[PDB]
């Protein structure tokens, strides 16, 4: 397991234009693509974003183009933060996964909005850090997600992946 696997399962892979589970226009593993409501915006910002006159469907290769491009970038953001970065380099690897996973999802502000589970993760204590993560809307939101990313922040562990 990694990174890509994990929100590879999270994020699953679709190749033509769909709504997200905000209702918002996106395509392959969770690449959005506008919050506006229109397709037509969508198929706009996914031929600039693919280079190409796509008419609202790529290939599995693209999909994955987009893919590596998103997880580079939730990355470098996390680095370029000064909320997130110290705490994702006191991190082990596996917990760094989840402190990924989470920032694509939600971008570098949502994640460092998180203010009191950060310093608990800095502080290494991950049955409260777990507790308080829960106290989100993005749990109630997308709770089966949020309980496996919880999990892994919980136990430095894949094993809500597998
Ligand atoms: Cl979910
Ligand atoms: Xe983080
Ligand atoms: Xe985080
Ligand atoms: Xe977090």
């Amino acid at each position: 397991m990694n990174i890509f696997e994990m929100l590879r399962i999270d994020e699953g892979l679709r190749l033509k234009i769909y709504k997200d589970t905000e209702g918002y226009y996106t395509i392959g593993i969770g690449h959005l693509l506008t919050k506006s409501p229109s397709l037509n915006a969508a198929k706009s910002e996914l031929d600039k974003a693919i280079g190409r006159n796509t008419n609202g469907v790529i290939t599995k290769d693209e999909a994955e183009k987009l893919f590596n491009q998103d997880v580079d970038a939730a990355v470098r953001g996390i680095l370029r933060n000064a909320k997130l970065k110290p705490v994702y380099d006191s991190l082990d690897a596996v917990r760094r996964a989840a402190a990924i996973n989470m920032v694509f999802q939600m971008g570098e502000t949502g994640v460092a909005g998180f203010t009191n589970s950060l310093r608990m993760l800095q502080q290494k204590r991950w049955d409260e850090a777990a507790v308080n993560l829960a106290k989100s809307r993005w749990y109630n939101q997308t709770p089966n997600r949020a309980k496996r990313v919880i999990t892994t922040f919980r136990t430095g562990t894949w094993d809500a992946y597998k």
